């Protein structure tokens, strides 16, 4: 039985091969045929191109190695290279232009995720080019989504000697019956299948899964769409910074480029952004993915006002003089959002770009007491329920999986009424003592927040909520600005509470307002449309953060 | 007596102010004078500029009221403004041309040395312009320079209002008498002269800094050279990255812009960079200093094996992976200067540049044994000292303190021998007991390093040297290929140990090599000419690592 699956880079996990260009090239400067390919493989084990894939030489060292073979193969075959032939040139534009195999990778990623060891065995080079940058890239992206990488050059072997099958074996921890293994060059597969393995000969990639599906008996084309890359969280690399004495915020980083800070909502986590950090970081940007105070491993001290929207302004400021960061896009949800419109409204100059996910701006209204406007909608009764210190806390804290279950859950799955919240004496009174696990959700990604909200409970983030009279002061000092710098709103059709219409007369505060909306979505946004939201944030994040 | 030095930002620590270009725009547009700056401030309490220096608008919402200011002014002189008239284009070239005043700051710097509060006092505004960036940049750079920084868009107060000198006196926490207030304006000096504090009207620089060092009693004219600016370890951002189950790195990170990653040596901390931090960061580029394996707060497991070159890189291309970051320009000294050229001739596609100090590239010689090698140059007894497992641990380990002091001299300072340290007996048989401080260190500097050897000591920074067989080996494997990445060489004139001379062959193996080299310079460059080793190090960045 298979356990284990191995896939080659050139020509299998990323496209078009190198090989193929050597062709293509050839073709395209009316070469003799094959004349390109067997300069490149000249002198076989003793050639040049076998030393440099052993790592005894760089690909910079290659260059002229491979120039002189050329040369002497159009000598043989009594042809002339052309005056502007350049091996440097055509490599760089081969390598350039390879990219993953997508369906291949998911493929990839499917075996995995039925319990197959992965692995990447390739024949490669050590790459000091001065474009070497862009197959790093690559090879990161491609690496993180398999248990191993086995590079010749760094091995000092290369296929098709049977020492590295034997590596392989032996890094496996798998006997060669239980391995198939995926080539595009039919002599590197023969060693093994002369070893006993399973082996898939590719030419096209629908084929070649046909046959690996037929094989292992998972179910690998035609499958419904995979949500993204998520987070493990002790794969992370994870910052703490002091903003003040007691008040230390914690955070995840990601990704080189443009400082993208998230700003998560109540009562939630950094690892609601679980599936936009990976797809953020891979777009070109450096994601911080916060605790925010009174959350996970940052700070949660005790006292109401230490959560009011000026001094949490103040400190994410802090934040980032701390990390020498002059600016930061800063996307929020819920919460979040109602905190990035504020960062926005004074702080331009530390905010490059400014994103809300359900959360809209609304001004606020000098005539009327911040009390009696949440009144007015009975969608808000849930946030009036917040108010008594202690008594959402007890409900809160007292079953923190029946919390989080009755919490985390799509629109059509709903166990909380939210219609007279105080009235009924809590948001779970109507909710089952066990609730089922949503689609959204694993037991394991719940057993995280129970986890975080282990160590400060429910005081520091409900605090946000009871600062109402504060952050309405504050916010009436800015009644006569406008956001001007970047911004993006998305809606989502289904958040009952936070309802799309409430975004309405946004443009009159933010004039060059872009929007974003998700059809089918609820209050959990990032879970619940990963694939959606990944797609909107990135689009304008290019377009309009740089 | 006086306690706080107070600093206008216009025209005191930042320089050309914007008033003078008003005035400049004037004559070069021949103009009537005074117009624009009339303009600028119509309406005196009640205009356009107060509002703005208030919070209650933006700088871009200011735009077109100045514009119907300037055209109001020009109606009544009987003149007309120009057909390209832009408001926005005069400001963005003022703000953009506009320089941090450094004797000024280095005053301000010299004053809080000296324990003076010190504060910037200022009428800004909340700016959204598409070019914001510039100025969040010289505000970042300048505040973190102050204990206080007051802004009138933030506080709703502007000069000359008596009550932002109350809001001032109350942050300072001291009486009128005890503050010294800077100010290029007249009008904005008198409420704090009314009050009682010491004044100066700023016109020239140098004449205001002589009225300073009078009232003061405090040198702040013609004063020795200031050393960069130094790290305090709990304001910095702290990160830690799991390469492996039982590993755990952690780094010190400042800044964006391209990644820096900073590898210490023998027997040293992240803390050895602090010169390096903030100067690098300011230069554009994002800092990552590290504690390398066995140090500070990064993991030090016991085995010896676990700190040869081949692992130690292998987790350093970890680190760069799980914060995705697919290259970093890597520095290292001594040790950290060893595994940096390793990093270059393993793994060049991860490494964008690379720079040593002190430690030259040597390869490995084939003919002969890594312990052979290490016995023919008397220079290198001490790492013969440190073969034998628990020997030196033993030395190091009994007063830190003591290890500290004796270790980190300068060149003219050394109590240490080199000469014969394994028939001595020991590194410190012919050093004081209680070494005096050297000039290169403060006694809370010392501390740092021996609060930081409390959790480990020094079994894991020893096994460094403890791998010259293995390290051999893996080395031998690197002997066909050449150093064709960027790549920069510092040596030190008074290193006794890595001499200059020792660099001589590298070009053979590093045809492009750069050089630096610094004079009067012994072992621990970074602290003995931290000035030197910045310019030395942001010049090659900006030249060859983008
Ligand atoms: C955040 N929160 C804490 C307790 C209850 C909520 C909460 C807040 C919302 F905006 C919202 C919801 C719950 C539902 C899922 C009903 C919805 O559709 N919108
Ligand atoms: C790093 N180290 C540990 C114990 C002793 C040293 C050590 C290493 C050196 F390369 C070196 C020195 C000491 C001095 C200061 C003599 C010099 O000029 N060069």
């Amino acid at each position: 039985t298979l356990r284990a699956a191995v896939f080659d880079l050139d020509g299998v996990l990323a496209l078009p091969a190198v090989f193929g260009v050597l062709g293509r090239t050839e073709e395209a400067l009316a070469l003799p045929r094959g004349l390109l390919n067997d300069a490149f493989q000249k002198g076989g084990p003793e050639g040049a191109t076998t030393r440099l894939m052993k790592g005894e030489i760089t690909l910079s060292q290659w260059i002229p190695l491979m120039e002189e073979n050329c040369r002497k193969c159009s000598e043989t075959a009594k042809v002339c290279l052309p005056k502007n032939f350049s091996i440097k040139e055509i490599f760089d534009k081969a390598i350039s232009a390879r990219k993953i195999n997508r369906p291949m990778l998911q493929a990839a990623l499917m075996l995995r995720k039925k319990g197959f060891t992965t692995a990447i065995l390739t024949n490669t080079w050590l790459d000091d080019r001065a474009e070497r940058d862009g197959l790093a890239q690559l090879m990161c992206e491609l690496k993180m989504h398999f248990d191993f990488l086995i590079e010749s050059c760094q091995v000092g072997m290369v296929k098709p000697e049977p020492q590295i099958y034997k590596f392989l074996l032996d890094t496996l921890k798998a006997s060669p019956s239980e391995v198939v293994f995926l080539d595009d060059i039919g002599a590197n597969l023969k060693p093994a299948r002369d070893l006993g393995m399973v082996t898939i000969l590719v030419q096209d990639t629908d084929t070649a899964l046909k046959e690996l599906e037929k094989v292992t008996g998972i179910q690998l084309l035609n499958t419904p769409a995979p949500l993204p890359t998520s987070c493990n969280p002790s794969d992370m690399s994870h910052g703490y910074v002091t903003v003040k004495p007691r008040v230390r915020l914690h955070f995840v980083e990601l990704g080189s480029g443009p400082a993208v800070c998230l700003c998560h909502g109540f009562p939630e986590s950094w690892y609601s952004w679980r599936y936009q950090i990976p797809a953020l970081a891979q777009a070109g940007y450096r994601v911080l993915a916060m605790d925010m105070k009174g959350y996970g491993e940052s700070s949660a001290p005790p006292e109401i006002e230490e959560y009011c929207m000026e001094v949490l302004c103040k400190e994410m400021v802090t934040f980032l003089d701390k990390l020498g960061l002059s600016q930061a896009v800063f996307i929020g949800h819920d919460w979040g959002g109602m905190l990035v419109w504020y960062m926005a409204l004074f702080y331009p100059e530390r905010v490059r770009a400014v994103a809300s996910l359900n959360t809209p701006f609304i001004p606020a209204n000098p005539n009327m007491s911040p009390l009696e406007s949440i009144k007015a909608n009975p969608v808000f009764d849930y946030q009036l329920y917040f108010q008594e210190p202690g008594v959402a806390e007890a409900e809160l804290e007292q079953n923190l999986s029946r919390t989080f279950k009755s919490l985390f859950r799509a629109s059509d799955e709903s166990v909380l009424s939210m219609h007279k919240v105080c009235e009924a004496g809590g948001l779970f009174v109507n909710s089952p003592e066990e609730p089922s696990l949503s689609r959204m959700v694993t037991e394991e990604e719940i057993q995280f927040y129970v986890q975080q909200f282990k160590k400060s409970g429910f005081r520091g983030p409900l605090n946000w909520y009871r600062n109402m009279e504060r952050n309405w002061k504050w916010a009436c000092k800015s009644l006569g600005r406008k956001i001007l710098i970047p911004a993006l709103m998305v809606t989502a059709e289904k958040d009952f509470v936070l309802v799309p219409q409430m975004s309405q007369h946004m443009e009159d505060w933010i004039p060059h307002l872009k929007r974003g909306h998700i059809e089918d979505c609820g209050h959990w946004t990032q879970m619940d449309k990963p694939t959606e939201v990944n797609q909107i944030l990135i689009k304008w994040l290019d377009s309009d953060a740089r």
